């Protein structure tokens, strides 16, 4: 809660330790506690989950699955007690009933998940400056480890969007040096569409760690999927064209970590916050 005239929001990915008991890991809990404090101090408009919402197989019963609850219970703290959530389909969520998590947005007011992929539209308290967010379904758009109209949808969308800012998120990485690494189909089908229509940046998770990349076009690459797991791998450093990596954190001994974004009249900022509370990397992107 701060009188800042900017669009703010936390962006986590890959949280949720189910199956088994409980539904959390030391780390999810840690991030839950920090994402709660971070928003008490800075304040947050919403929260977007970048994927892998219920870790091994995401949800049986459409809405009724009991895991939809232990998430509600993990992110239980008066601070987040009323903060909107915009969800995304991860790969593990596609091993379960996805339509389930979509419909779940009818049982929970804070849980928002209209379609596997959809368009969000916000506005900075400084009026004129409006932002467009395109939530996509990467499993449906790719396959590496059923949406040829999704890729065709994003085309028209991005080509028709007139907002001042345009962000795009999905679960699979375009660029990433970690364990999974760049995803061939995204690098081929999506990447060209960002610089093409001037997308400010691409947020994603999937690789259990924290990293910020940036191509020679100024399009930024925010990879913040470390809310439950932490992977120290960089097997794909070589697969990322030198100069793109600007920041990376995936140490073994560290609990979670996530990102905080603040878009204002002039620029969009991305500060990376470790579970602990320390801001370990920040950078901003032009309008
Ligand atoms: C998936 O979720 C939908 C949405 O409520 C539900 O109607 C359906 O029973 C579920 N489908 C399967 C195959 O479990
Ligand atoms: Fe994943
Ligand atoms: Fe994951």
């Amino acid at each position: 809660t701060a009188p800042a005239s900017t669009l703010r929001f936390v962006a986590v990915g890959d949280w949720g330790g189910v199956p088994n008991a409980p539904f959390h890991t030391a780390r999810e809990m840690a991030n839950a506690k920090e994402i709660a404090r971070t928003v008490q101090i800075m304040g947050a408009d919403f929260i977007m989950s970048l994927g892998d919402n219920f870790y091994f197989t995401g949800v049986h019963d459409a809405n009724d699955k009991r895991f939809q609850e232990t998430f509600e219970d993990v992110f239980s703290d008066r601070a987040l007690r009323n903060i909107p959530w915009y969800v995304l389909a991860g790969n593990h969520d596609h091993l379960g009933n996805v339509s389930a998590q979509i419909a779940y947005s009818k049982i929970s007011k804070r849980w928002n998940f209209p379609s596997p992929y959809y368009r969000l539209r916000f506005k900075v308290p400084r009026s004129n400056i409006t932002v467009a967010i395109f939530m996509l379904d990467t499993v449906m758009l790719c396959g590496n480890s059923v949406a040829r109209t999704q890729l065709s949808w994003l085309k028209k969308q991005l080509a028709a969007a007139k907002e001042d800012y345009v962000l795009v998120a999905g679960h699979y990485p375009i660029w990433s040096i970690a364990e999974h690494g760049p995803t061939r189909c995204l690098v081929k089908n999506l990447r060209p569409l960002l610089a093409a229509y001037g997308v400010t940046a691409y947020l994603c998770g999937h690789d259990h760690n924290l990293q910020y990349l940036q191509d020679e076009n100024g399009v930024g690459y925010v990879l913040s999927g470390a809310g439950n797991f932490m992977d120290p791998s960089v097997r794909h450093q070589r697969k990322v064209p030198n100069g793109y990596l600007r920041f990376h954190y995936g140490s073994e001994d560290s609990l979670g970590g996530f990102t905080y974004v603040e878009i204002g009249s002039k620029e969009m900022s991305i500060t990376y916050v470790e579970a602990s509370g320390k801001s370990l990397f920040k950078t901003s992107l032009p309008r």
